[PDB]
């Protein structure tokens, strides 16, 4: 009856909702529109940081990147304050994850190198983790703005969940680089009203949000039960029926997470 409750959420919030929680040794996968495409929005920033960590030695985190005011695009709570000084790769990773900083993301994409300002290389990184579905095609902010139906800049709840599973719980990264990525997601400042809000306080939650036009609101998380049992949770939503100006509904994400927690308890 989990499906009926996710469907009732779609009607309550006038939204399309996508959910995936991978199977574990004791629980079945939870899936709802898990194979439908949704815009990444900022959720891509979490595997982006993984890609940067993966392709360089740790000493690369201290390499300083300089940029100008013309480089500052989209939401940039952090980068604007370090134009004069530049920011290291490590600081950029911190900003991209914990504050969803779009200029930081663009600079990290450029750091991956190659055509499309790093987007082809980013998609290549996802392929190395077995994700054949997702693709990133534009940088911030254009990537939040593709029309419904465009496959560009999309993933599926299923695909992004399996990526996050390998990065945080699996062996995609060595322990030291894995801990840095985990720690930035643990100290995220943007997801209090989403997956975190849907889980009781005694469950640990690390996450990365995404927000966009056409009422787009996403959150991808790893959670741990009060006795330390981990699950990966991907929730994505949009409201295409309202057109470009449709409002994202964070509450819908929090309610879907509560339905999930009830099944995981």
């Amino acid at each position: 009856d989990l499906a009926d409750r996710f469907a009732e959420l779609e009607r309550r919030y006038d939204a399309r909702l996508g959910v995936y929680v991978p199977a574990t040794g004791t629980t079945a996968a939870i899936e709802y529109r898990a194979d439908e495409r949704f815009a990444f929005c900022s959720t891509f920033k979490a595997p982006l940081v993984a890609a940067v960590l993966h392709q360089n030695p740790l000493t690369h985190l201290d390499k300083l990147i300089t940029y100008t005011s013309d480089d500052i695009r989209s939401i940039s709570p952090v980068a604007q304050q370090h134009v004069q000084t530049g920011m290291t790769i490590g600081q950029l990773c911190d900003a991209a994850i914990r504050y969803s900083d779009g200029t930081a993301a663009n600079l990290l994409l450029a750091d991956l190198g190659g055509p499309g300002g790093g987007t082809a290389a980013f998609t290549g990184y996802l392929r190395s983790l077995g994700d054949t579905v997702s693709r990133l095609d534009a940088e911030a902010p254009e990537l939040n703005r593709d029309p419904p139906g465009d496959e560009r800049d999309t993933t599926t709840p299923h695909a992004i969940a399996l990526v996050l599973q390998q990065l945080v719980l699996g062996n995609a990264l060595p322990p030291d680089k894995r801990a840095l990525l985990t720690d930035w997601m643990a100290r995220n400042t943007t997801g209090a009203k989403r997956i975190r809000a849907g889980f009781p306080a005694d469950w640990k939650v690390i996450d990365k949000t995404g927000t966009g036009d056409y009422g787009r609101a996403n959150d991808i998380a790893v959670v741990w039960s009060p006795t330390g049992v981990p699950y990966v949770v991907a929730v994505m939503s949009d409201r295409a029926g309202g057109g470009y100006d449709a409002e994202p509904r964070e509450a819908l994400l929090a309610e879907a997470a509560t339905c999930v927690a009830g099944v995981l308890a």
